[PDB]
């Protein structure tokens, strides 16, 4: 119950929020039907538009008109926007030369530049080129300030995760905005767009920037805005707030447009309907900066111009059906669209079973427009599992296409020719990325990031320690003139141990055998050498990685690469080798096939062993650093060391074979040689960080050999690729990948055919950040580069996409 008899008499937009059931005149009061009744007669005037015009000019104040052009209006802070322009001889901001910004220039009073974050739905990244015609404003903000060609949104790309992602730093699934639509089942509650129960706190996890902000003692203006509160009356009462009292006054602001995104879904992200809402965005964009430049806050203001996804072509006859695939279409709950999350209709069937469903949803049809998983198998880069609202089963939906229950969903629910909601690696789905103002640096295009550094940058922007998050701190310095944040590097946690020889072979017994016996005063100082490091600059390019937890390990030296041996989980936590463009690839002996090499440096009792994968009839093993890459027949025999042995599905040695004796060399070939960094990962609990030996659920039979999860490789050379790997005096250039350890090839549809048909696309779905690596690793890596650290955190950022232009 509202007692809506109250008056919003001088508390239009009021910034705090006042107790129930007294009526309330702050921006959600619409939402929660809780407005005082004059709300709209006061807060929402429209009389004579949102424009001056020569005739009013020094009018008498008439406190009705939506905005004022009296003499008074500039100390009342009400002027309409274009007021300065149209009765005082002004230029409009969009007509006046960039001029460098090289210190904010602020009124007396303004503590700190405030910060407007401009947010526009469905604001597709390639509309910066496309419309620029339409756009002059926008155009002037993103070539006088610091512009990326793209910002890369989360997953899935919809408004509420992407917005509520661009609040608090964190990926979807700890914020716990994992769909527009969504069931909690520990709530039992369903989360839904329409009305005033998604406001609930339950829903909303982390710290959002308002929060963070106030918290710190930094007011901030409300970042939602009714639907029916129109965009000139948004930029009205932004531009309104920035008169109070310095003491009243917010530093954080945000504006958002439900444009171009409402259109995008009728006409589809190029229809020739989309260039209307461009200028009308563009439009508001210069009433903001025109408002600005009449408060003497234009040169004063950091603002921020950003996208939450972009807008692909969908229609309805682009839809595939599950009562195509499933008997039993009835017993699902499917939240649908441009990606699927499925669970039972009732948790009463005892008769649900997800691997039937998951296998007669699996490469049934041809040219199959969507690939069903289990949320813990979905590619790594996504962060998309733990959370108990994303659903068991997932559906990822191909580009330009919908997965619907049934054929009726689509006709009882062609209206729509755009949609949104892809994997944030599409083109289609990127989105955009302006910052203008003091802060911000001058005319400067920077690398494509994703949206999760945001958070930390505002709090930058702001002067604010930000709340934990999934950000790299110091990732996006370069976009800043000041206010940078100078990290140190993490502090290594455990030291290796350096073994020499200590074993004699006959204390093994592993039930391995090798073909080794073939038996030098001038080679072998040379073996003993390799022993000791001496080819260690070569292989360990950047320094070892730092191992950021407590552990017992050793690092193992080879002529041709480096590891770090675990101890307790009895294999390398990394191998690191360099392969020069002149590499040769050789094959393995035919007597040295089955062979496998006690290590005479690390006790038996911290090995593994050959019985264990001859009695475990499902699992095989594989080698981190390849034995087809040796140097030499002699170098050869250290890659057969028991070592640099893992356990490996032979389903997956399909995949690993062909990455290390095809595709490495052809990385070399291409990138003029590279440094490889290769390892297992275990993420049991898919929570995207490193298990502890507690946490691992599988090993290799009759042993305590555990298996891991996923197999990581960080493939590093110059970026001036004139310069060979080992030799590169400037920037680096990185690719990885975290690949999935399954015992099947099921999420291959091709996987019958040649590893060339097949291979390198399964390894293209799974590229990774480095930072995810770390995450899933402990490690910390690139410690000893020439690089500044900036520079490596923002090398450790980076997603290589595999997408065109
Ligand atoms: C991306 O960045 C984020 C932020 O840094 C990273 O997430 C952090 O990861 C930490 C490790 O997973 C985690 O730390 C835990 O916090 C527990 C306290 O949790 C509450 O308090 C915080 C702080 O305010 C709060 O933010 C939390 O918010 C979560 O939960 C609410 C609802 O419950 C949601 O609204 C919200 O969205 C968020 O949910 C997300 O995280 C939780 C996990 O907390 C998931 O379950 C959800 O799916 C969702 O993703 C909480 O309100 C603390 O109690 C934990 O301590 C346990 O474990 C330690 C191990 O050191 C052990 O010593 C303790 O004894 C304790 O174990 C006991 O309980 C166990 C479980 O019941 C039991 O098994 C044991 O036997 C013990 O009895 C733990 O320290 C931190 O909470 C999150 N923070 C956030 C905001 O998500 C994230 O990892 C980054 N991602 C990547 C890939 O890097
Ligand atoms: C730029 C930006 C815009 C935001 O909403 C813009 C908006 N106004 N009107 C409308 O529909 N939306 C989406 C929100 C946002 C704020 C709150 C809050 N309580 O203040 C709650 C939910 C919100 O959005 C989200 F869930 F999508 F995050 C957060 C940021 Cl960072
Ligand atoms: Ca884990
Ligand atoms: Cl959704
Ligand atoms: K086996
Ligand atoms: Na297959
Ligand atoms: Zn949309």
């Amino acid at each position: 119950w509202t007692a809506t008899s109250g008056s919003c008499k001088g508390r239009c937009f009021e910034l705090q929020e006042v107790g129930p059931p007294d009526c309330r005149c702050d921006n959600l009061c619409k939402s929660y039907s809780s407005c005082c009744h004059d709300f709209d007669e006061l807060c929402l005037k429209t009389a004579r538009g949102w424009e001056c015009t020569k005739d009013r000019c020094g009018e008498v104040r008439n406190e009705e008109n939506a905005c004022h052009c009296s003499e008074d209006c500039l100390s009342r802070g009400d002027c309409c926007t274009n007021y300065q322009v149209v009765c005082k001889g002004e230029s409009h901001w969009v007509d006046d030369d960039c001029e460098e910004i090289k210190v904010p220039e602020c009124p007396a009073g303004f503590v700190r530049p405030p910060l407007i974050i401009f947010s526009v739905d469905g604001f597709r990244a390639s509309y910066m080129k496309k419309g620029s015609k339409v756009m002059p404003n926008i155009e002037k903000l993103r070539s006088c300030g610091t512009h990326a060609p793209y910002m890369r949104p989360v997953y899935p790309t919809k408004t509420f995760p992407n917005l509520y992602t661009l609040a608090t730093g964190l990926y979807p699934e700890s914020h716990g905005i994992v769909g527009n639509s969504m069931y909690d089942p520990v709530f039992d509650a369903s989360f839904h767009l329409r009305g005033r129960e998604k406001f609930n706190h339950r829903w909303w996890g982390g710290q959002p920037l308002w929060i963070t902000a106030t918290k710190q003692g930094v007011r901030a203006g409300t970042f939602f805005w009714s639907v029916s509160i129109p965009h000139e009356r948004r930029i009205l009462t932004i531009l309104q707030w920035l008169s109070l009292p310095d003491n009243e006054r917010p530093s954080v602001y945000a504006f958002y447009s439900e444009q171009p995104d409402f259109s995008g879904h009728k006409y589809g992200p190029f229809g020739p309907e989309m260039t209307n809402p461009l200028r009308e965005i563009d439009k508001t964009v210069g009433q903001l900066m025109d408002g600005l430049k009449q408060l003497r806050l234009h040169r004063c203001v950091n603002v921020i111009f950003v996208g939450d996804h972009g807008m692909e072509d969908v229609t309805c006859d682009r839809t595939e059906f599950l009562s195509n695939y499933l008997t039993n279409v009835d017993d699902i709950t499917l939240v649908p669209g441009t990606l699927g999350r499925i669970r039972a209709k009732s948790i009463n069937n005892s008769k649900y079973d997800p691997k039937t469903i998951i296998a007669a949803l699996t490469c049934k049809k041809p040219d199959q427009h969507f690939k069903p998983y289990m949320k813990q198998h979905l590619p790594k880069r996504l962060h998309y599992a733990n959370n108990r609202r994303i659903e068991d089963i997932h559906l990822l939906v191909d580009r330009r296409w919908h997965v619907a229950r049934k054929p009726l969903d689509v006709y009882k629910k062609c209206f729509f020719q755009g949609d949104h909601g892809f994997d944030n690696k599409v083109n289609s789905m990127q989105t955009v990325f302006v910052g203008y103002g003091p802060t911000f640096k001058y005319r400067t295009k920077v690398p494509p990031f994703e949206n999760i550094e945001l958070y930390n940058v505002m709090c930058d922007l702001l002067g604010l320690k930000p709340a934990p998050n999934n950000g790299t701190h110091g990732s996006l310095n370069h976009l800043l003139r000041t206010n940078t944040f100078r990290p140190t590097m993490p502090d290594e946690v455990s030291r290796p141990n350096y073994p020499g020889i200590m074993y004699l072979q006959s204390e093994f017994d592993l039930g391995c055998t090798c073909d080794d016996k073939v038996e030098n005063k001038l080679e072998e100082l040379n073996k003993r050498l390799h022993t000791k490091g001496s080819t260690k600059e070569r292989h360990l390019l950047y320094g070892r990685p730092a191992v950021l937890y407590r552990t017992s390990y050793d690092i193992l030296y080879h002529t041709d690469f480096e590891s770090g041996y675990s101890e307790i989980f009895l294999m390398p936590l990394w191998t690191s080798y360099t392969i020069s463009k002149q590499a040769e690839v050789s094959s393995i002996p035919e007597h040295l096939t089955n062979c496998v090499r006690p290590d005479v440096r690390v006790s038996p009792g911290f090995s593994q062993n050959c019985l264990a994968y001859k009695n475990d009839k499902q699992m095989s093993y594989g080698f981190l650093f390849p034995p087809y890459l040796s140097s030499s027949p002699e170098a050869k025999y250290d890659a057969f060391l028991v070592t640099n042995m893992v356990p490996m599905y032979p389903a997956f040695k399909r995949v690993w074979a062909y990455f290390q004796r095809v595709l490495v060399k052809k990385y070399a070939s291409e990138r003029n040689g590279v440094n490889v960094i290769s390892g297992p990962i275990f993420d049991y609990n898919y929570d995207g960080l490193r298990d502890t030996e507690d946490e691992i659920k599988q090993y290799v039979e009759g042993s305590s050999i555990p298996v891991p999860t996923h197999y990581y490789s960080i493939i590093t050379s110059c970026l001036d690729f004139t310069q060979p790997a080992d030799k590169c005096d400037g920037p680096l250039s990185v690719s990885s990948f975290i690949l999935p350890h399954r015992p099947d090839n099921d999420e291959s549809c091709n996987s019958s055919e040649d590893e060339s048909k097949w291979v390198e696309e399964l390894m293209k779905m799974h590229t990774a950040r480095v930072r995810d690596i770390e995450h899933l690793t402990g490690l910390d890596f690139y410690r000893k580069t020439s690089r500044s650290y900036s520079e490596i955190l923002t090398l450790k950022t980076y997603l290589h996409t595999y997408e065109s232009e």
